[PDB]
């Protein structure tokens, strides 16, 4: 094998379960409660139209600017205090690393933005190769990222494993001509959809090290 790459966001760290505090805390600077009810149902939607919508429904009086800023400054500070690494995903980092194979990220998460949530779990000093979502025309499923990736890389899609979390980011790897692509999952049963998008195989962020150990 010549590289491994990873989605960041479900795979390397989760943040998915820290947006109902994140939204929970800007209703509480509004003095308006939220559940986990409304919660739920918000998360169904992507967030740039979720935010204006959350603002409504909470029946909240300011700018949509002003609230968007509020929601990032909430953001910053849940995702500061209570963003942690995935467990063992640090030791199949090191792994892949000892066995002197190039590491890559592919995110769809700007650059900016994605770099500040690795640098604060110092996860960035691993990678040899790193693509973010505004580097791309086209993101997930479009292959367009993974191509960046194995174009950085300088390696054949046949030789490279992939650990995906979504059926965008699977299909994405798989119109690239990447056939390794692991789905990674979180719970109970998740991971039927990966698995129809191509994934080979179901892993908890856990069983990853152990999957390199066997493919390595």
């Amino acid at each position: 094998m010549e590289a491994v790459i990873f989605d960041m966001d479900g795979v390397l760290m989760d943040t998915e379960p820290l947006y109902f505090e994140a939204y929970r805390r800007v209703a509480e600077s509004y003095g308006k409660p939220y559940t986990e009810d409304l919660h739920r149902r918000i998360m169904g939607v992507p967030e740039r139209e979720g935010l204006p919508i959350l603002m409504e429904a909470l029946e909240i009086k300011d700018s949509l600017e002003n609230f968007k800023k509020r929601v990032h400054e909430e953001k910053k500070r849940v995702f500061s205090e209570l963003l942690k690494e995935n467990p063992g995903v640090r030791e199949a980092l090191e792994f892949v690393k000892s066995k002197r194979i190039k590491l890559a990220l592919a995110t769809s998460t700007p650059q900016r933005e994605a770099l500040e949530r690795l640098r604060r779990l110092d996860l960035e000093k691993y990678f040899d190769v790193m693509v973010f979502g505004d580097q791309v025309k086209n993101g997930k499923p479009d292959p367009e990222i993974y191509l960046l990736v194995l174009e950085r890389l300088n390696v054949v899609p046949e030789k490279v494993v992939v650990f995906e979390d979504s059926k965008s980011g699977v299909e994405a790897a798989k119109s690239a001509g990447i056939e390794r692509i692991y789905g990674v999952v979180h719970s109970l049963n998740d991971g039927k959809a990966l698995l129809e998008a191509g994934a080979v195989a179901l892993v908890k962020p856990e069983e990853i090290l152990n999957v390199l150990k066997e493919v390595l």
